[PDB]
């Protein structure tokens, strides 16, 4: 039922992974992958405002660092 | 505070003074967000005051810094 | 620039063109803010041009790259 920020962040991440898991072959398609990533960021900020925490905030930024390490860090910058 | 670099140091020290006594709580994400927001507000207030963009490379180094010393070892 | 990825290379190449002649000043924070602000504005402009979110993963990889090659080892205050 989502009643604090930590569990909100889990909610956002879970929705994000549901998008990212089955499209591994396109993680470095920068234009395409910008959509689910936007939905992650925006979810993170939406729930930051809902719980009156600022944005960015440390948990949100750990989450953004985590996707960069697991999805994007070893992508080529030109396809 | 004669310039941006010394304003950034001023911001950074008001932040640490808030953070050092509450090491136990550095991974209480809700709580810790407050002093962190003050640091960002400070970094941005002084950026505009010295007519520099935000984010900017020095402000970003301060953000990496606090992630490295306060939040890196935290369970998510 | 036929797409976002090539837009991001134009931004990045223009940035390096301004940075390379001022290597002795990469740690002059107030000074080096100008070319960096232009880089961010360039990344955001083309982002909005191609109706992608900003920030986005590719743009963030460029940010990380300048932090790694330009600013990682600078003193936080000049002598
Ligand atoms: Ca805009
Ligand atoms: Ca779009």
């Amino acid at each position: 039922t989502v009643k604090n920020y930590e569990t909100a962040v889990q909610f956002c991440w879970n929705h994000y992974k549901d998008q990212m898991d089955p499209i591994e072959k396109d993680w470095c398609d920068w234009a395409m992958i910008s959509r689910p990533y936007s939905t992650l960021r925006d979810c993170l900020e939406h729930f930051a405002e809902l719980f009156d925490l600022g944005f960015p905030n440390p948990l949100a930024e750990r989450i953004i660092f985590e996707t960069h390490q697991i999805h994007f860090a070893n992508c080529s910058l030109v396809q």
